[PDB]
RNA sequence: AUGAUCAGUAGCUGGUCCGAGAGGAUGAUCAGCCACACUGGGACUGAGACACGGCCCAGACUCCUACGGGAGGCAGCAGUGGG
RNA sequence: GUUAUCCGGAAUGAUUGGGCGUAAAGCGUCUGUAGGUGGCUUUUUAAGUCCGCCGUCAAAUCCCAGGGCUCAACCCUGGACAGGCGGUGGAAACUACCAAGCUGGAGUACGGUAGGGGCAGAGGGAAUUUCCGGUGGAGCGGUGAAAUGCGUAGAGAUCGGAAAGAACACCAACGGCGAAAGCACUCUGCUGGGCCGACACUGACACUGAGAGACGAAAGCUAGGGGAGCGAAUGGGAUUAGAUACCCCAGUAGUCCUAGCCGUAAACGAUGGAUACUAGGCGCUGUGCGUAUCGACCCGUGCAGUGUUGUAGCUAACGCGUUAAGUAUCCCGCCUGGGGAGUACGUUCGCAAGAAUGAAACUCAAAGGAAUUGACGGGGGCCCGCACAAGCGGUGGAGCAUGUGGUUUAAUUCG
RNA sequence: GAUGCCGAAGGCAGGGCUAGUGACUGGAGUGAAGUCGUAACAAGGUAGCCGUACUGGAAGGUGCGGCUGGAUCA
RNA sequence: GUGAAACUAAGUGGAGGUCCGAACCGACUGAUGUUGAAGAAUCAGCGGAUGAGUUGUGGUUAGGGGUGAAAUGCCACUCG
RNA sequence: AGUAACGCAAACAUUGGUGAGAAUCCAAUGCCCCGAAAACCUAAGGGUUCCUCCGCAAGGUUCGUCCACGGAGGGUGAGUCAGGGCCUAAGAUCAGGCCGAAAGGCGUAGUCGAUGGACAACAGGUGAAUAUUCCUGUACUACCCCUUGUUGGUCCCGAGGGACGGAGGAGGCUAGGUUAGCCGAAAGAUGGUUAUCGGUUCAAGGACGCAAGGUGGGGUAGAGAAAAUGCCUCGAGCCAAUGUUCGAGUACCAGGCGCUACGGCGCUGAAGUAACCGAUGCCAUACUCCCAGGAAAAGCUCGAAAGACCUUCAACAAAAGGGUACCUGUACCCGAAACCGACACAGGUAGGUAGGUAGAGAAUACCUAGGGGCGCGAGACAACUCUCUCUAAGGAACUCGGCAAAAUAGCCCCGUAACUUCGGGAGAAGGGGUGCCCCCUCACAAAGGGGGUCGAAGUGACCAGGCCCGGGCGACUGUUUACCAAAAACACAGGUCUCCGCAAAGUCGUAAGACCAUGUAUGGGGGCUGACGCCUGCC
RNA sequence: CUAUAACGGUCCUAAGGUAGCGAAAUUCCUUGUCGGGUAAGUUCCGACCCGCACGAAAGGCGUAACGAUCUGGGCACUGUC
RNA sequence: UCCGACGGUGCCGAGUGGAAGGGCCGUCGCUCAACGGAUAAAAGUUACUCUAGGGAUAACAGGCUGAUCUUCCCCAAGAGUUCACAUCGACGGGAAGGUUUGGCACCUCGAUGUCGGCUCUUCGCCACCUGGGGCUGUAGUAUGUUCCAAGGGUUGGGCUG
């Protein structure tokens, strides 16, 4: 840890120590995913399972304009680390939003064209000096995907661009989008809440998903490759199903081909 | 902590040896005091020793035996073995 | 006579008697409890202290004077001493206690000054790298030379635009600020210390300080970010007898930010802090004054800070020299041979790497400091010989002579 | 005499501490002055050393920070 | 107790796939059986036991296909 | 072969009745076993196997006047229970339509389907077999119509309320139990005993809404948005176990008086209170804490640009009137021999109630109520086999292996090594006492501290770890070859490489569609490795 | 002084196995050797070591606790003998 | 062999006249070697195994046979101080027995369960001990070798299956 309200470490005592919830909801969900991965005939692709899910929730695109806010208090939502908060808007629009960084106090908070720059609600990027800070951009001019988990979410500018394409993605490299589109301009949604540990999974890890490891376990029909006393033939193309894990590459296209720019592959 | 407790070592002092002195190292012989006297424990007698040459019990040794059972202990002087 | 053993020699633990810039030695720097020390006046106490006296300090040793064994050793009279402790009757300057003050200590307020002091948040300029596009050509990059590498799927160079990180020229200065470490582009917000000046006020409320608490260059460590350049590791090229170095092309951790941790450094002025004194000549910052300051300036008076053929003095010498290792006082830390060691063991601290405290056996008789003479130097300054350079001829090639090694031989004699 | 309290000899379990010893093993001090380098001392020829980190037959090398008990006109 | 912090000593509180042990679940070892009671369990011990635990009911995937902490087991006393 | 077997080892016999005959039928006197069970109730299934009168060749691995056997009759009577009926989850189907050779797949409006949610009573008595349904006493809910009073009502809704989750830690209170009082009976076949045993019950509804550690009102104004934004005047509402009354000056009820085919029925019928201690029960669909922050709809309530309605129809309430509340199951069994396994095979199988004594305990053992003796016996009784007791000296010396046994195994207190990421091992190991009575209080529910005393033994019964040392491997818990291997196998978290800014990669599918994520590179997917600590070189 | 010979030379490769460990569930001959335990022990433990085919995350070297795991020893208790 | 390239030959050539093609004469292409050559073109495992058959085809074992192995014996230089044979005995030879190592693989893969230990034995012999004898470089006490004879008896543990 580096900042403030440093992440607890259980220390050692017997293994792990589990926990066990209590809240309440008011409110603001229909039913959420309750079917594990499935599809009505194949599961298709293995490890998912265990119970503990449900609550959705939405709020993303935010149509909404020159509305102030106030944001209330803060709630956690399952899946996604990052909190989403519940904020209260000038007039009275019950909404959630991505939590930012220093609020919880109401702050500011407002969306809409020509606005506060610094981590209120929408904004459209056409309206931004450099853009160090941003959020979660779209797609389009409307729809609010992307890097939609607040924690970590990032992405640059390059300042003042033309042709209407700018953006610095993490990890996903420079690519060119609309300017016409809007974001929270937040890029924020806390490092150090992501940053604690498992344990040693139970009641940790499977409460979220199968095992996630399945390894050589021989078997030439279980899995392309197998077999032998002990050892496993790994190297020798051994991925389930022809499918190649040293690289390769995907994704081809030629017309609605890929607009990034860059993409350094090192 | 102006240092308890614990561990190692040790009788104390008057004095002795050295040193110009201070100090340092010791305290054999003589003398005062304390403690012990086969080892551990206990009491009795008596003004006083719970007492080397007193008693009782236990232990390790030495010695006697008709082995049933008993007798001793110089850290008093002189001496023996041993080191 | 030898050996053993204590003391002396050892002012080599020094209380009388020593030291810590470089020889062993100030802990890296502050705050601060206990402890030690503490300005000036009067009164008082008089506990310490001092005077006298009364007890005890056994005798015998030791010492002084005097006796007896023929001397002496030895024995012996009296005295001295037993440096101490307690009590009583005094003395009262000093130290200490108590009471009432004073002020030069120290502190505070008023009004100003300088500064990279610190923390946080912004913003500014150059350059480097990278991405895209234009122009255009085959070279570029690099070295003592080269090569690896980047190049005609066309770099470099050049121009336009973008993204990003770090540090921030000049001013910078023998400068300044800070306890130390350390800290410099500009601005704002909060905040500490230092200094001067007419003063106003308290009033010694002080100084130091084991333990303890806090701060710690860089490197390193934990978690989450960031990452232009540089660059441990690592991979190639080159150099070399070899180089798993220096040098060349790349390059990870790291270097940067937030939080926590580790606490070490030639943490060096290697000379701990505080106060009072002792010859002088030049360089900063505040303030007073100087025909009305007519001026860049002139004459003082304080803080901090260099050098000095720096004097006395001090020092082994080098050197220091009123910011002295000069003359003194208050208190704390440290050393008392070299190697082994600042390691081992144990305790404590740490995530770890390790830090702190800290030995002995064995072994040598030497380690070490300053300075002196000379030499040496792929150190410097200046100078001389075919010494080089300028030039001619020659050797090493050839046949032959001769000398020497090696070989051979009974010897192929010796130097 | 019996009984009870105290109680030495002696007995049991589990720790602390100390001396000796122990396959094997680390570092260190010496002796022929052997093998491979020559790292330091004159800028010893990439100045040295201190702390720290990594790497290497070894002396040692390299990065960062710092000092000079560094030569030189820089 | 520190200027304020970490600290420490009680109490409170309460976590932990924690410890012991029934129901339940899962089953290592030995014996009795193995034309047996039973086409494989019982008897005397054992493991787990608020847990990625277990169970009743209903539904979704099913063979060259599904499912699987995959034994290539299971897919209803049969099956790579 | 007529050998075995006649199916857990919870033994059985006797006096009578009936019959041709009965050890196993029935009746009576007892033994014995179980006692959170081999009791009862209920779901699934089964499904008439329930009851009564007879018969029995076959079915009951003995007979049988016995039977869940056969052959004839009789018997399941609730508007409140349950299933239909409203609503709804996984999921199925699914107009038009999107797709697919045909077939068909997928999928929405909409429409089905639960272990989900939503209105309403019990206590007695009666019958050979049923009963919260028959009967008696006392109540409740919803709809339609009518009467009275008041008031504006009003869709496939908006909003509020419904939707419940973990674990852990306090108190009260209830089932029920014990003691005492009271009532009735017996006061007694070896001594003593005027005191022994039994009962002491009693539901909904209604009132009460219970000294309470559960959970800020009211009024006015606002064309965009509004879980809403500003003032004024006073501050004291919901939810809720139980108890106390009415309900029961009743019924029930020990025990009698009569009858009796003797199984059982009529009549009558006293006491019927208090104190102490309860639980995994209830208020707690709570609260505290914590985090992997964990269904939907309807019924209900209220509001609806007061559109449609508009002296209306309706809404609420009152008589807590009157009428109505249609259709089915509901017998028996149900960890049981009528269920699932070919049988009456000790195998397997959800939920609920569940007493006394000792004990922490639905442990265990012995007793209640209640249900059984498991359906071949009697003798003999050697070898041998199966399940066990007790066993001189020594002691594993057996054996592949101390397998199998034995033993250890209670609580409190004292004490406890190497190592440690120092949470642990420490329930290490190794010991002592705890019986009973009396006294201190002639009880402060226990316990402790003294004294005295009994037996060989005092957790003495049932129940109830064996401990220590060194070493290989896997961190561990967990999972797995369901019917011989469950292990250092597998799984696990941790770390790293690689692919995807996406209608994803990828997986299912010829397609559509869809899972993966209504997330999103501290995401997710695939591979190897795989706690942590020191590290992970060259090519 | 034998061995050892860290040194050196040479041939062959992409580079030629570093640390640690090693007769270890992975070295046939090794029933190995040395030492400890036993009156005796090809079993086990501690080392050396000439590891025939140990070896770095298809992991190497350690490792508290944990496991009805595998191997060995001792005490109490046992006719298991 | 078949598939095909090409020349010659008016042989034929599906309406006719030609042609393509075919036929005939002549030649060429195939480590087609597993070469009387099955394809133009095709390597392994199966301790998961399954099915059809046989011992005419193996493994344990019986049997035939049996060089090797075991035992005994002949000639005999020498060792044993001397001396060949108390004992032993080189260079070679002849047999018995039969449990070793093999061949055979004759009878059994519509099957006869491998080793070892434990329990309980039976027989033979060139029986180690007890008994009766010869020689002895056997003094005695004890041994070496050989002959008859087994009547009887003939061990407990550490380690490993």
């Amino acid at each position: 840890h580096l900042y403030k309200t440093s992440t607890s470490s259980t220390r050692n005592g017997a293994v792990q120590v589990k926990s066990n919830p209590r809240n309440n909801l008011i409110s603001g969900q229909r039913r959420c995913g309750k079917g594990r991965n499935a599809r009505g005939i194949i599961t298709a692709r293995h490890r998912g399972g265990g119970h503990k899910r449900l609550y959705r929730k939405i709020d993303f695109r935010r149509n909404e304009k020159d509305i102030y806010g106030k944001i209330v208090t803060i709630e956690y939502d399952p899946n996604r680390n990052a909190y989403i908060c519940l904020i209260h808007y000038g007039d009275g629009e019950k909404r959630y939003i991505l939590h930012p960084r220093g609020a919880i106090i109401g702050d500011t908070i407002v969306s809409g064209t020509e606005v506060p720059i610094k981590m209120g609600n929408a904004l459209p990027l056409t309206d931004m000096p450099l853009g160090t800070a941003i959020h979660n951009i779209e797609i389009t001019l409307g729809r609010g995907g992307q890097l939609a988990r607040a924690a970590g979410a990032v992405a640059k500018l390059i300042a003042k661009e033309g042709k209407s394409a700018t953006l610095k993605l993490p990890s996903g490299e420079v690519r060119l989008i609309s300017k016409n589109c809007s974001a929270t301009v937040g890029q924020v949604g806390n490092v150090g809440v992501n940053q604690k540990r498992l344990g040693r999974a139970g009641s940790k890890r499977w409460l979220g998903k199968r095992p996630v490891v399945r390894g050589v376990v021989m078997n030439p029909v279980d899995h392309p490759h197998g077999g032998g006393e002990g050892r496993a033939p790994i190297g020798r193309k051994s991925p389930t199903t022809p499918w190649g894990y040293p690289a390769l590459g995907r994704r081809s296209r030629k017309r609605n081909k890929y607009s990034d720019n860059f993409i350094i592959r090192r």
